[PDB]
């Protein structure tokens, strides 16, 4: 009686649970349980343990729900290992269309790396796959004769007789995309699953409910974000039929039968309830422009938005919506009932780029020379499709220097050569050496990681900042119980380049919320273009990125864009626990009419860092570039009167560059470079404006 | 009836793209020259390529050369004769122009002048250009990961190319044919003039120099009306026009330098004046002085591009923007030539 969730570990034969489930039916750490399935299907799976598992919510990969032909959330009774014996005389016959003209019987190439000596058990006639060698192949069990569950021994017969047999079609392959395949976006994909599975997993419960149906969700944002595979993956989860209704073949046909194309595209599967439809790139099919100087696109999108209402409170049609940018979509299309609610997939982050690079490389059989961490760092501002392209032609470069230089080209493939082949680090460098930044440089949402000064500011800036940015997220009602709302916004002002931008990143890292980094000039360049709809769009996608904080700087550089900021900030989503923080250096050229309470009005001064704070930011700086063992951190700050964080980064950048400069200059360490770092000529410090900053400080007093 | 064979062409007939020719060969030879190897490839294929740039750069010859190199079937789907039809059968023309070579795997298709057929503008009134770009977008995706057909796309300037046509997956990584330089112009005139038998008094190298910023089609026109200036002085003055065409007396005639100057009297600026990308020919010893700035720039252009493991020894991004401020005209632009030429940078 355990309920299926999704686990982190890729491997089969893994039960990951919390300890009451293993003490409740005398299970141990090293053991095997039987998996009860529908139509008396059985699967074998070895117990492990973990900590991040909801204890009643058992969590695995796709292989056990492909074995039992079950879905996410079913009930499974548990039978331990001593039902069956050791077993021998095994032989594997795989699927024919998994391979494609492949060399040999492949069990000597694949089944011997399958033996990780953990003795993974095998049910008779079950389904399991081993990845590796540039392409995944599933291994059906056909010609084994043990006792009908077989724990695999190294003494058992690696037998290479059988041909790969024809696929039997009650089961759908794991080459079709799954949830763990789309794992790089370990984020709000989980909650959109959590708000779409209910008519899917509970069809009759939604048949007998009077809930006005959630009948459509938008996945806008950057292209190449797997949205087609998002729909395919949720269809492969819940078993609903998927039909991809793409825009250009709809608009390609002549007038009249394009409507009939929409008719078959709607009710080819309304009788196949539940089912999923998908009308991706809605900018190409549904804009609201006079650029579309015609009427066939209007006749397409009209009655599309009203015969998506073919669910007459007894059907189970559901639509995923995908497009580039939501502002170009028609708003009467976006009107409620016709279309209700919105979410963004957005761009992946570098931390998510780590596991998208991990889970894309399950087949290519990487070597041990690479580390995969430094690969994901420089590719900030790239879509995961571009990373898939990157590792794709990395594999193509790796198979390009081999297999024809050796002149192994023939009509038959050589599986052993490409299985012995592996991708390596300079292959990834060569992949980086092509035109990968075609995914452009837009705004980015990211989970922060800087934590050197995550608890607030310097002195009582800490004690106001930490309460302002994480005491609402556990104590909302305590503020109303003692009288009034939390604050709306706080002001950052003082000397520039002191790490205040990184300080807001550490603030967002402390409260475990997202970070918004909008800067001055990219809003200033579209101030001429008059695209403030994009500005409130990025504000709203920050607002639906709850929890988060919105950090903006150089607000004095704009006064119209600031005026639409003051218009949009009236609907303050404090119950969403998002926050607005504003930064500047010159506080007087901006108007004083934005300083009233209930708005951006709290005016704590951000000081220039002290000598002990200079030692602290030096300690933050030396984590990226290591320091000499002979370092006196007060000696580096003994001549600093107003040296900001930018000045110290300017010192360390040029000192490390001079060290790396003279490290190569010998014919073919850094204490002397620290010595010339504090013993150089210039000490260009803007100390004239700290008097003006204190004039403003005691103007506020 | 049969004309001169388009298949029997030299593979070195293009010479003006020998900075990009190597990697376009290196990106196309795997599905083409290795088809039985490529049907076993589980990596997602190269499915798109885009060649923009200046017009008239032999992209037809590029597609013909790579097709005749790999021996695949070649078809050229040209835009005007497929947009000349009425709606409906022009769509069927596009469908049959996609599917005649699906049975001829592996193959190449050439759908040049995409600017004429797939624009990005609000001026696109009507439905016919929408119905042409649509199902082109989806019938390229009709490859079922077993066919080996592949798009070859030629255009001019990819801003006017539609961004949904420029969709990732719909198009892959893209390259530029660029413009040939004068050093490249030397071998393209060397390979073009194998038929005219130029006189030896010229040196054919300084001829390549003053035609900087020109296309090789204009080079072909330059040698063409140079040859006509060479042969205009005979074949009717002395009247060598016999009952046949006296090919021997005109093949005996040679083109020479004043014919090249008279061909230079025509519209050489009909080439589009475009910004040139090229590894320079002015080197480091051509500029002397300001030695502190010299080794500062020298390390700045050598060690970020050739020793990045030293920069990542600490772990540190190298600097990116250096500044030149001082008196104008001293050679700040001139030292850029040397500092790009020494470290083999474009
Ligand atoms: N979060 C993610 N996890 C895994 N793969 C991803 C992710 N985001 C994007 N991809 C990859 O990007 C590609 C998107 O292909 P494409 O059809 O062009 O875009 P979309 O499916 O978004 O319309 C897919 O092949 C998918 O593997
Ligand atoms: N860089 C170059 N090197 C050699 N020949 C060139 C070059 N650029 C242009 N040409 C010549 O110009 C002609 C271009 O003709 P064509 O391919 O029909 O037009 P387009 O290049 O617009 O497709 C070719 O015959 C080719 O010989």
């Amino acid at each position: 009686r355990l309920i299926v969730d999704e686990a982190i570990n890729e491997d089969n034969s893994v039960v990951s649970l919390s300890q009451p489930k293993m003490d409740e039916l005398q299970l141990f750490r090293g053991d095997t349980v039987l998996l009860k399935g529908k139509k008396r299907r059985e699967a074998v799976c070895i117990v492990l343990s973990d900590d991040t598992c909801s204890d009643e919510k058992i969590r695995m990969n796709r292989v056990v729900r492909n074995n039992l032909r079950v879905r996410l959330g079913d009930v499974i009774s548990i039978q331990p290992c001593p039902d069956v014996k050791y077993g021998k005389r095994i032989h594997v016959l795989p699927i024919d269309d998994t391979v494609e003209g492949i060399t040999g019987n492949l069990f000597e190439v694949y089944l011997k790396p399958y033996f990780l000596e953990a003795y993974r058990p095998i049910r008779k006639g079950d389904i399991f796959l081993v990845r590796g060698g540039m392409r995944a192949v599933e291994f059906k069990v056909v010609e084994t004769d043990p006792s009908p569950y077989c724990i695999v021994a190294p003494d058992t017969v690696i037998h290479c007789e059988g041909e790969p047999i024809k696929r039997e079609d009650e089961e759908e392959s794991l080459n079709e995309v799954g949830y763990d395949d789309i794992g790089g976006c370990r984020k709000q994909l989980a909650q959109i699953k959590e708000m779409v599975e209910l008519p899917l997993r509970h069809p009759a419960l939604f048949k007998a409910i009077g809930v006005k149906p959630p009948r459509g969700i938008l996945l806008y944002g950057p292209p190449g974000t797997g949205k087609t595979l998002i729909a395919r993956a949720v269809a492969n989860e819940t078993g609903a039929f998927f039909f991809l209704i793409n825009g250009p073949e709809i608009m390609s046909k002549l007038a009249g039968e394009s409507e009939s194309n929409l008719r078959k595209a709607f009710e080819e599967a309304e009788k196949n309830a539940p089912a999923i439809i998908f009308i991706d790139e809605l900018d190409a099919i549904a804009p609201k422009r006079e650029k579309t100087h015609g009427e066939v696109e209007r006749r397409i999108v009209s009655q599309l938005l009203t015969l998506m209402d073919g669910l007459k409170q007894r059907a189970h049609v559901i639509v995923m919506a995908a497009t580039n940018r939501p502002n170009s979509i028609d708003p009467a299309l976006r009107r409620f009932g016709r279309f209700d609610r919105e979410v963004d997939i957005g761009i992946p982050d570098a931390t998510g780029r780590l596991e998208i690079l991990q889970i894309h490389t399950k087949n290519m059989k990487l070597a041990d020379d690479v580390d995969l961490e430094q690969v994901a760092n420089e590719t900030h501002g790239h879509v995961g499709a571009d990373l898939a392209a990157l590792c794709s032609e990395a594999a193509l470069q790796a198979i390009r220097k081999k297999m024809d230089l050796i002149d192994l080209e023939d009509e038959t493939i050589d599986a052993e050569v490409m299985n012995s082949l592996a991708v390596t680090m300079d292959d990834f460098r060569w992949a980086l050496s092509q035109s990968n930044p075609s995914a452009p440089r837009e705004t980015v949402v990211e989970v922060p990681q800087v934590t050197w000064e995550d608890i607030g500011g310097l002195e009582d800036v800490k004690r106001e900042l930490q309460e302002l940015v994480q005491y609402p997220v556990e104590h909302p009602d305590k503020f109303l119980k003692f009288g009034m709302t939390p604050s709306k916004g706080v002001l950052f002002y003082g000397p520039p380049g002191c790490g205040k931008t990184l300080l807001a990143k550490a603030i967002a890292n402390e409260c475990q919320a997202n970070f918004i980094s909008i800067k001055g000039p990219e809003l200033l360049t579209m101030w001429f273009g008059e695209s403030e709809a994009n500005v409130r769009e990025i504000f709203d996608k920050a607002r639906q990125a709850a929890p988060c904080v919105l950090f903006f700087d150089e607000l004095d550089s704009i006064d119209r864009v600031i005026n639409q900021i003051l218009t949009e900030m009236d609907g303050m989503s404090t119950k969403k626990n998002v926050f607005i923080i504003g930064a500047t250096n010159r506080p007087d050229i901006i108007d004083p009419a934005i300083l009233r309470p209930g708005r951006l009005d709290q005016l704590i001064y951000i000081p220039l860092p002290d000598e002990k704070s200079r030692v602290a930011i030096l300690k933050a700086n030396l984590r990226k570039s290591p320091v000499a063992k002979d370092v006196d951190l007060e000696f580096l700050a003994k001549m600093t009167n107003g040296f900001s964080g930018a000045d110290l980064t300017e010192i360390c950048q040029r000192a490390c560059k001079l060290a790396i400069r003279e490290s190569i200059e010998s014919e073919i360490i850094r204490r002397d470079h620290f010595e010339e770092a504090m013993r150089f000529a210039r000490r260009s410090v803007s100390d004239n404006d700290i008097r003006k900053y204190e004039m403003f400080a005691q103007t506020l007093q």
